[PDB]
């Protein structure tokens, strides 16, 4: 088997993105946010706290002749940003893009924190990091990805983001008329359950391409592009009167620049981020001073690289025995 769902921005910045996905019979179609850094599938839904339901797309898994309660299970989980869910949890269908999965665990938010409320757009998170990160206790269940993976053609997933336009999540197989060259793959350490790698090194704008190990995750959940300081503070240096702020929480630069390209490597290959990626507009409406795409990772204690690095690639998700991922330019 195989599916194929378009994934759309959920504003003009890329904030994030939105896959529609179907939950029960018949199918209530949620639209989640598929993210590679967590493994547990939560949604809004008929139990979520009222005052914190704010214009979200809900399921109700009374309306569903397939969903059933998983007796005695609960979640909690917590974001890097700070947000946060809990609830119980039901088993139901679950379909992306013709691909369907049956008894996946749907978790339903009981309790959401005011970050999710405020985002009317997303309906819960569809994780896709390792099961050993899914927070269903007692007994802990597996990812979407992993419940399909043995029906799939081949044990895999890609990532194909739009910079500022749609794009595509494919599960069992490797459309390869979606990227340019060739695919360079590279290994992947399991051992935090994330899909972390080790990027050769970087280049800013034109300039000579530093050879250098960069440990990091690939997180489609993350917005922007997380790493050590000293590769940022020499990104930045570029951007005339661009600075760190600590009031605003990182590198600001004047809306007025160009901003210059970010190249990361995999292997021997080069990925080229343009520098139009990098720039995540006014910090309050109205400002001149922007808020930069590429901030340090200092203090989060992980290298990230999110949505602004991801978007410039093809990204295959490789789920086989021994896991790893790949790289195209497109």
């Amino acid at each position: 088997s195989t599916g194929s769902a378009t994934t759309t921005p959920i504003d003009s910045l890329d904030d994030a993105y939105i896959t529609p996905v179907q939950i029960g019979t018949p199918a209530q179609t949620l639209n989640l946010d598929f993210d590679t850094g967590s493994s547990d599938l939560w949604v809004f839904s008929s139990e979520t706290t009222a005052s914190e339901v704010d214009g979200q797309t809900i399921y109700t898994p009374s309306k569903s002749t397939t969903a059933k309660l998983l007796s005695g299970a609960t979640w909690s989980i917590s974001y890097g940003d700070g947000s946060s869910s809990s609830g119980d949890v039901y088993t139901d269908t679950v379909s992306v893009g013709g691909l369907t999965v049956t008894g996946q665990a749907v978790e339903s938010a009981k309790k959401v924190s005011s970050s999710f409320t405020e985002d009317s757009t997303i309906d819960g998170l569809l994780g896709l990091a390792f099961s050993t990160l899914n927070t269903v206790s007692p007994t802990q269940q597996k990812t979407f990805f992993d419940n399909a993976k043995a029906s799939l053609d081949s044990p895999v997933f890609t990532a194909d983001l739009g910079y500022h336009a749609p794009g595509t999540y494919n599960f069992g197989f490797i459309d390869t008329t979606a990227y340019t060259g060739s695919i360079t793959y590279t290994a992947v350490s399991t051992k935090q359950g994330f899909w972390e790698w080790t990027s050769t090194g970087y280049a800013v704008g034109s300039g000579t391409f530093k050879s250098t190990s960069i440990d990091g995750i690939a997180d489609t959940g993350t917005t922007l592009l997380y790493l050590p300081a000293t590769v940022v503070s020499a990104y930045w240096a570029q951007v005339s009167g661009a600075k760190s702020s600590s009031s605003v929480g990182g590198y600001v630069f004047p809306c007025s620049a160009t901003l210059p390209s970010f190249t990361f490597g995999v292997g021997s290959a080069r990925i080229v981020i343009p520098g139009d990626y990098i720039d995540f507009g006014p910090i309050s409406t109205g400002s001149s001073s922007c808020f930069g795409g590429i901030q340090s990772s200092a203090g989060i204690g992980i290298n990230i690289f999110g949505d602004v690095a991801l978007k410039a690639a093809f990204v295959v998700f490789n789920g086989a025995t021994t896991p790893t991922l790949g790289f195209a330019s497109k």
